[PDB]
């Protein structure tokens, strides 16, 4: 029964708020502990010690904060168990998945001890008659970066990684779903050698959130969430004179081709759908198999598959897939289930009313398969984030392609297919920015870049790779000439 | 008199709201042409126009999108000063400064003829079992722009020679001051085979510029111009889910340091400060010397130097300065330096006197330097944009510096010093996007990036260089991969 | 009628009182001769270039840009002029010259943006205080051999890049076809480039040597047999200069059962009788995988070989002419008899070819050899002319080993809808340009070109980056200051 | 006493050959141990053992590769004691230099942890109608490597880092001088992950140099050692068709302006010009003062830090230099110094006759220092490669710039002022490699690159950073369309 407040000057540190937000475990629906929600007040303080810090970092040289990262990566390897329950304690998430989730933020700290290098300059000689011409890359100051429940490893780690690594100090608010691994994070960063006020962590809700955006000392903030809130963070942002990238929803489609590999999409659909239990912004939503036999058989695969899903808590070792992360998010799901009933689409695997015993209170829904389902239902239109596969029925590549082209998420979007024209052409025209040929979950590893288009995003610079060191930099430039003395 | 209007689908074409604007000669101040104010019909019509031009020019490899460029090029150097009387006529700028306006301009289209090296995503084989992964990068569809009266001939290149090169579409909406050049521009881009379409002009003012910043079908907004203006624009662009980049307005500094060549320096200031009548998002506009010393012998060698500045119409090619732009923004400038005697500050060269014989209705304000001047006056706080050059004296280098941290513009900031310390120093610290080392405008060239810090931008990206094709793109990320086929 | 030098500026007769003849190889008999050089001849050269280099390395990328610029313009105004020397010469047809000279002018039109391709990394802060960066500057002066087939486009592949670094070029090119060099340079002082920044020497082995060896010459590049590359490289590097050499080849093209059958037959046609085939990057060996398709490969090939329209550059119309000299006749016409002696099956037989009119030209008739072994010469060594052979392959893995295996690794080329066999193929694949479903895979000039295997030596590539890489020198600047004013 | 032979296949192996080496202890002469001498036979079982290994781990994944070296680096640091004894012991340095010669090297190490970033290839879409081309940087294939005495933890590094990271096998023939460290480093490569055959050390003569520069199977040499030897590596390299890149001999200048802080110019000629014992290919040889005044102030502040040095073995950690690597190099050391005093030069401090209380016969050095000295002398031309620092008295900046111009060398050189000017020009002019304005040793950080021009280095790609990759991979450039199959 914890209570989890803030993290700021390198200290685990309660609010002076009164509020605070409760966390639940997801697999037992009980309250665990709570998280310390910060006023206007706890906000300021994390600033100062950030504008305190910050300096002394940024004149840190490239190798030595280098450093700090490789110390960092260490160290996360050495407490991956540990950081990997905690995270599926509060979030819901198979172990694995959660050692997963850590694994990816741990490659971004590996992609950010290349800094040095990553953040030189050009130099040209002879602009002009003795003249010289050359930019420099320097940090912005002060960050911020709000984070969804869905990672509260891999996306923190995706923002503050380049961030701090650039020279800047950062501030996160994360989720108060499940607010212990941020925490862990900070510490863990301290104890690899990164000075105090660096790193800071604030928890909070709409408040915390809106006095990082109306906080003149913050330059850039950062976001990853739902569309609607997105648009709001980035505008909002955008207001206040900040710069700012926002990450938004999905509806992500596999399409598959009569000519593909059906075991191959099977498997990976099972997988992409209904791991994590559909819980993710790369999670498949929509198979689309092109023609009548490839649909019949393709569902024919699927079923037998998803109705042997095993389900079960994380202490459970064996779960494919766990419990949905709170009752607000399992019941929202239950309704789009039920109009996709209403609304005429052919429920083929009902997991409506799978009961997991000494666990009913427990947020956890079977997985479920929709066939026939058309563009006008809410279950195509609406992202569920639950164990929800909707079957599309298309006669042809153009209407397959039009599907994930027309709808208002451009996220991930995958093909499976033998025919390199078929591959080329899609992943050439589909307007989604991830795209993945033969591969289902087409998640860019660190060293690239993430984001959707569309309705996914907001900006001009991605997430992670070469564009994050962009985002957390600013452009100066010099204009060097000589008059004579010796 | 003469009439334009917008120019649309490779022709130009009359408003359909009777709303029109008025252009003048600022040395006569007079009245010649026309421009039509773009309705919301107007402006949907240039976004139908890009909307179905684009694809197929989106579909022209790199190599031959580079062609219109360089063809391009040509052309302006053949219309070099056919196109140079016409900025003139309308800004008030002499036919050298409108001739390097354009050049400048020119110089992005010559950076832009490496699209195909510049547009290059990364490549990686194997990142995984079997796996590749690569990046591509796509037009973002249809862009615009918003530029301001004092380059007409630049700053619309800046920002449509990127876009257009990247496989995008483009609409401009210029400052309607001056709006012959970007029209002319337009229509050069067709004679050097530009699809009709793919760079559509619209005039307008206000109600324009909504109608862009609210079209679901443009995707990037791109902003020059006054500071307030432009935090206004970002916003908006933003709410409207838009990526934006904006770039406001300055007090750009000089720090003279004793060590500093003070013909040199004084030299540089008169031209930086005066020349296009101050008129400029980088002229000079503080003089820092720092000692009374070098304060000194400074102002006793700019004096004779602002007294001796040759003022007219573009006409005479002996002027080394013009009218100011509108009898509106003349008499703000006017009104800003009688604050600046009413504050305490010792003015040193007068140039309201000036009339210039017949011109009086021109819009005619000579050399104008002050001295003593301290933070606190609105004369050093506020962008003057006239030819009016303020002289602040630091005791130190410290404090020297202390001045252009503490402003709340950024753009520009030059320091003169024989001291190669110095020169670090204060180049490294300072809170100013460009810096000049013994330079006075150190505006970057075309495969460099422009932008100031603090207040005189918005956004994260720049202006030309690598950073306008990073706008200008949209990444996508192809992870890939094959199942066992006919090979086995 | 008679070609000497081109040296600082005009056009010069040589001292060396020595001559090559030119032949028109569609009439077959000499119509000029080049003047060869002596060691004073290229010394000369060389203190033309040493004397003009460094007020060109002053000059500003921009600057230097505008002259390529402009010589893109006069490129163009010439395109007929030019194409019609390098036809009567060569023996190309007049829209093969075209490619040719286009294939240079896009070289030509890379460096124009040189500004930005010059460019240094710098650091900020790398130690307290201290900043370090690089310049690229020029490497002074270098040399580069061409071989007869492009005397258009290999010298704008070499000078270009070389020039725009700031350096001053010296070129050697084919005492075969040596108008369109000259032409060439006379072009560059129209577009304002200095003299003595690019001189045309002429000569043979006797002015190859006097280059390898003359100390103010610091880079050589070549193309040519991979014998002379061999050798070229490895007396370039005996004294202490920087190299780049390409050689010979021998591009299979291999086709996949279940390719396009038509663009397929259609691209042999192309690149394996494109020009009587007289190209490091033609298509010399098929490779059909099937029984069956190698059996319609057949049936469509040889209507498309008989059809073949053969006639001097004069016949505009014709898709192949003469090979460029008598003793390449014999060379092919002995290449050919031994593949009749070793057991392979001519099924278009050309040797009996006489084109009226110009009975003395060296024209030969198209060449389809089948059942064609890896034991055979025809297989294993260059043909360089109108000869296509055909390898029956029983399977991938067996149709694979064929380039895999063979001593010359310049070009390939796979055709297949499968993207699975593409993929691996060109993974694997010993060779440096790999064409799928295309027939001469030459990379475009911001890309770069090189063989591998024994068809290139060195490490740096023909045009794009490499090629400013290796024009170029880096610097590199540690800087840093005592207190002082400040 | 001890006995090595060579590193190959994940093993401490003996030489087949009959052959083996002595290794001396320079601090007092002894020989403690042996290296084996390679034959034919056992360098063409580290090949075969390299040709074995090698696709599997270029089928590993960049990521996969660098966590490899991230555990390499941790191992350095847990072993930087022994490593550093090991080096010390046979070298002769101090303990403190050799911790510099290993993180010089480690360093390496960190900057390629970052290759998954560092081999992207470049990607472009459509370059002709349907056609995507791009290029895939695959590994050479088998590398050597051959590397002086001075580094022989550093120069290993920086060649063995390059080339596992891009995916290829390493040959290492180190120096048989000093051959522990190299074979450890080998050992603790397969503590860190590395798979057996990817990193084999050879130690060998001219025997093994040849023997690698011969063999058909290894594609690309590095060599760092003599003007002469790099020439000879170079030139049979070539001819046998590898690829090459070849680092010399150095005779590094140090120019002081009069407006420079002498007693930070001083103090850096003390470091530079001495520190283990002047053995470095970045040593400072020739201080060069402008003007007299100058001249005359730095040999004041010169002479008593020369005297002052303390000399000792590895063991007596006080020191600020050890013994000379061998009794030959010693003999030439003393023979170059005579030849000073034989043609004018000064020797205003006499290392010549110092010997150690219990290191008599160990080969000990008092430091040296030159004034008056000419470049028509011989310790001028040659590189001395001991504790021998020659000053040449320049009249102006023009004068003192064209001795390092004019020298067969050009690894790096130094210029000292405050003036902003004379280090610009000079940085820029100087035909000088590496360049430091107020630093005396301008070695680059392994993000960026190392290498001399004119006698100092050959081929066309430095040494470390973005170069190092280029050197150690393979362009192939994939052109690609397809036909219309079973899509609509």
């Amino acid at each position: 029964m914890y209570e989890l407040g803030h993290f700021i000057d390198g200290k685990r540190v309660a609010g002076t708020s009164g509020r605070v937000s409760n966390i639940f475990n997801p697999a037992t629906g009980e309250v665990q502990g709570t998280v310390a929600l910060a006023s206007d007040a706890d906000l300021a303080a994390a600033v100062e010690s950030a504008k305190a810090a910050q300096p002394k970092w940024a004149a840190t040289n490239p190798q030595r904060r280098a450093r700090v990262f490789m110390k960092f990566v260490q160290l996360l390897n050495d407490n991956m168990n540990e950081l990997a329950e905690m995270l599926s304690r509060e979030h819901g998430k198979t172990i694995d998945d959660a050692k997963g989730d850590i694994v990816r933020g741990l490659e971004v700290c590996e992609f950010v001890i290349g800094i040095p290098h990553l953040q030189k300059s050009e130099f040209t000689e002879g602009a002009g008659p003795g003249i010289d011409m050359y930019s420099i890359r320097q940090p912005v100051g002060i960050g911020a970066g709000i984070t969804p429940f869905n990672f509260p490893g891999m996306i923190p780690m995706w923002m503050f990684a380049p961030a701090i690594a650039c020279g800047n100090a950062f501030i996160l608010k994360p989720s108060e779903r499940d607010p212990s691994v941020p925490i862990r994070l900070a510490e863990l960063m301290i104890e690899a050698g990164l000075p105090a006020g660096i790193l800071n962590v604030v928890n909070g809700d709409k408040g915390a959130v809106d006095a990082i955006l109306t906080h003149p000392d913050i330059a850039a903030v950062s976001f990853v969430g739902s569309t609607p809130i997105a648009r709001y963070v980035y505008g909002t942002a955008a207001m206040n004179g900040k710069r700012a990238q926002c990450f938004g929803g999905a509806k992500n489609h596999m399409i598959i081709m009569p000519d593909a590999d059906l075991d191959q999409a099977a498997n990976a659909l099972i997988g992409a759908g209904y791991g994590s239990a559909g819980e993710r912004c790369m999670a498949i939503s929509v198979a689309v198999p092109v023609g009548e036999e490839t649909a019949n058989r393709l569902i024919d695969k699927l079923v037998p598959m998803v109705e042997s899903l095993r389900i079960g808590p994380y202490t459970d070792e064996k779960a494919d897939m766990g419990p949905v992360v709170t009752k607000e998010a399992e019941q929202r799901i239950r309704s789009l289930i039920d109009s996709g009933i209403e609304q005429g689409a052919k429920l083929v695997v009902d997991g409506r009313d799978f009961k997991l015993q000494g666990y009913e209170n427990g947020h956890f829904i079977g997985g479920c398969l929709f066939d026939d389902v058309t563009p006008d239902m809410d279950i195509y239109k609406t992202e569920i984030f639950g164990p929800v596969l909707s079957v599309v029925r298309a006669r042809n590549y153009e209407e397959a392609l039009s599907l994930p082209m027309k709808h208002e998420y451009g996220n991930g979007v995958a093909i499976y297919t033998r025919d390199g024209d078929a591959a080329r052409d899609f992943a050439s025209r589909i307007n989604i920015g991830m795209v993945g040929v033969n591969v289902p979950i087409p998640v860019p590893l660190a060293y690239h870049s993430f984001g959707g288009w569309k309705s996914s995003s907001f900006g001009d610079l991605n997430q992670h790779g070469t564009d994050s060191i962009k985002f957390w930099t600013r452009t100066k430039t010099i204009t060097s000439r000589w008059p004579s003395g010796i």
